[PDB]
């Protein structure tokens, strides 16, 4: 679980989290209480999981859209402020932080886009996105360009797809209605058409993302950027000479952005909710709190009326409130991610010209009411010609049988758009059904261990405790008998990719159908276990499920019962694979090998503290 007695804290890359971590230091120096503030990628994807594991942080910091999703699965404590208290903060400000009637997170500053010019470069900013384009061959001849901000995130693009009527989820009677999603009317077309046409004449380019625009712009290359307040301390020091502004108008209607409420969520599986309540309340929301953030990276407009009443003047924050008042504050129900999701692929399907902006926006439109699967591309993959081939007759929810009947109709099918998935190898029949059946009576011989997600497990290797990295060898006694028959055999085989196997951990995991056994979408642990991951499917045969989130791609691999998988390079480092539950039938057991990482073998910088006694254990035999 969660330590008690001390406070870890997590808040996205982009927000002043040493600012925060100053904080912490002054709460330490008060309470003697740690504060540990941690900026990991994707924290808003990895706290669900590691909350509803009783994981995760104490505190969590994120915009309030993604909060109503954590707190319908009963991930956020509800926070109990007194009166006085909640008088401190503007009475909006709570309202983004309620869901069904309860407050679950702290507002701390309100967040909007807005427009950002190099004034020495284009003293007056356009009013409207239209005369961009000549506003762009204007600067071209000058060895500049007009705009340039992130297109990876819709959240940028969204104010001009929203300005002439598109919207997420129509707000009537009181209540969000998510039966009533507006991203494929007129109006979201109209503003991805003319983003999509910005791009297709070489005013943009596609690939531009929020490193590439804020260098573009900090190095004073491009007239403008679109970003909100945290990006202006990188202006500041690299004294380019820039305004905030509002954003440009099209088809005569204003931009509109998604507002933002920066929040602070307190972990319900924490045992310190008495410890950040102090800690949120007395420390970070106040005057000298919320200034050492803003000093650090700018909040936008805070919801702490006292500082903000020091903050009013700030001529930055006026057009980031004039801006708000034009878009609306987001949603923060459930569905609120798959509508980012969809929009996020829309987008880049779009811009990239892979799909017309109709039927982009017509697949987020269906995907916005739905697991990111859904808008990935599929593909199924020919154990043949070893290719992973596109197809629409699977999905993200495709039958076992759907795959196994495609992954034999697919070895006729053109090869356009097929990709390679570098280090999956398939070999179909690795063992034989008398040899199988040698290790099965050898493997029921050996008791099994209760696991995660009805699985069950034989372990033979260390006890590691990842996240502290730390290994115990207590319990490692040496590898399964069989381990040298399966050995001998990867390198006869196949030298060249199966063989020089050290494995540093062997594991049996046992499937039962009907104990709905699966195991979720994972990348297996980089520290202590090396490149090729081994997989053999003992009993009955199973799918792995492959995904790609940097290329939105899904690829259904058939294993078929007494097949070896091994993972290794792209496979293993680019992509994540899983079994879900409704592709076991029967009893399954994979068999499954770990190699030794690079930091443990013979050359490694942990070969003496656990390398090396791993080695010896490993090379040692369980007899059965
Ligand atoms: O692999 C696809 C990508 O999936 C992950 O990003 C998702 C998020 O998990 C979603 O929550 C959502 O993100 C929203 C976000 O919730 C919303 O607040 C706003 O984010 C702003 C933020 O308010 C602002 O303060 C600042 O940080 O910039 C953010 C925008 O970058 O808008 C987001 C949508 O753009 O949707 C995305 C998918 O688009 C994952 O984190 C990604 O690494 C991953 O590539
Ligand atoms: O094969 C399975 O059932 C699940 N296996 C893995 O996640 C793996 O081999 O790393
Ligand atoms: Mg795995």
């Amino acid at each position: 679980k969660i330590e008690e007695g001390k406070l870890v804290i997590w808040i996205n890359g982009d927000k002043g989290y040493n600012g925060l971590a100053e904080v912490g230091k002054k709460f330490e120096k008060d309470t003697g209480i740690k504060v540990t503030v941690e900026h990991p990628d994707k924290l808003e994807e990895k706290f669900p999981q590691v909350a509803a594991t009783g994981d995760g942080p104490d505190i969590i910091f994120w915009a309030h859209d993604r909060f109503g999703g954590y707190a319908q699965s009963g991930l956020l404590a509800e926070i109990t402020p007194d009166k006085a208290f909640q008088d401190k903060l503007y009475p909006f400000t709570w309202d983004a932080v309620r869901y069904n009637g309860k407050l679950i997170a702290y507002p701390i500053a309100v967040e909007a886009l807005s427009l950002i010019y190099n004034k020495d470069l284009l003293p007056n900013p356009p009013k409207t996105w239209e005369e961009i384009p000549a506003l762009d061959k204007e600067l071209k001849a000058k060895g500049k360009s007009a705009l340039m901000f992130n297109l990876q995130e819709p959240y940028f693009t969204w104010p001009l797809i929203a300005a002439d009527g598109g919207y997420a989820f129509k707000y009537e009677n009181g209540k969000y209605d998510i039966k009533d999603v507006g991203v494929d009317n007129a109006g979201a077309k109209a503003g991805l058409t003319f983003l999509v046409d910005l791009i297709k004449n070489k005013h943009m380019n596609a690939d531009t993302d929020y490193s590439i625009a804020e260098a573009a712009f900090n190095k004073g290359e491009t007239a403008m950027t679109i970003n909100g307040p945290w990006a202006w301390s990188n202006i500041d020091t690299s004294k380019v000479n820039y305004g905030v502004t509002v954003l440009p108008t099209f088809k005569g209607q204003p931009s509109k952005p998604f507002v933002g409420v920066l929040s602070a969520g307190i972990n319900a599986a924490s045992p310190n909710k008495e410890l950040a309540k102090e800690f949120l309340e007395n420390y970070l929301l106040t005057d000298e709190g919320l200034e050492a953030v803003n000093k650090d990276k700018p909040l936008g407009a805070v919801a702490l009326k006292s500082y903000e009443e020091e903050l009013a003047k700030d001529p930055r924050i006026a057009a980031t409130m004039e801006n708000a008042q034009k878009g609306e504050i987001m949603p923060n129900i459930p569905q609120m991610s798959a509508f980012w999701y969809a929009v996020r692929t829309a987008v880049i399907n779009a811009a990239s010209g892979r799909q017309t902006v109709d039927e982009a926006l017509k697949d987020a439109q269906t995907n916005a009411a739905a697991d990111k699967h859904v808008n990935y591309k599929v593909f199924i993959y020919d154990h043949i010609r070893q290719i992973a081939i596109p197809t629409t007759n699977l999905n993200s929810q495709s039958s076992l049988e759907d795959i196994i009947d495609e992954s034999t109709s697919c070895q006729s099918v053109s090869t356009d758009g097929s990709i390679e998935i570098d280090g999956l190898t398939l070999i179909h029949n690795f063992l034989s059904e008398s040899e199988e059946s040698k290790i099965l009576n050898m493997i029921d011989t050996v008791e099994w261990a209760q696991s995660q997600s009805g699985r069950r497990k034989q372990d033979y290797g260390p006890k590691v405790n990842f996240k502290h990295k730390k290994v115990k060898t207590d319990t490692f006694v040496g590898m399964p008998e069989y381990a040298d028959m399966l050995l001998n055999k990867m390198s006869e085989y196949d030298v060249k990719k199966l063989g020089n196997y050290q494995p540093f951990e062997m594991c049996n995991l046992e499937y039962e159908e009907v104990k709905k056994s699966a195991i979720e979408m994972h990348q297996d642990d980089m520290w202590i276990w090396g490149n090729r991951l081994i997989s053999i499917n003992l009993i009955n045969g199973s799918v792995m499920t492959l995904s790609n989130d940097n290329k939105s791609f899904l690829c259904y691999v058939h294993m078929p019962h007494r097949s070896l998988l091994c993972m290794a390079d792209e496979c293993r480092y680019d992509w994540k694979h899983g079994v879900l539950a409704h592709h076991i039938r029967g009893r399954r057991i994979a068999l499954t090998m770990r190699e030794a990482a690079k930091d443990f073998a013979e050359g490694g910088e942990l070969y003496e503290k656990y390398g090396a006694e791993l080695i010896r254990l490993g090379n040692i035999r369980v007899p059965l």
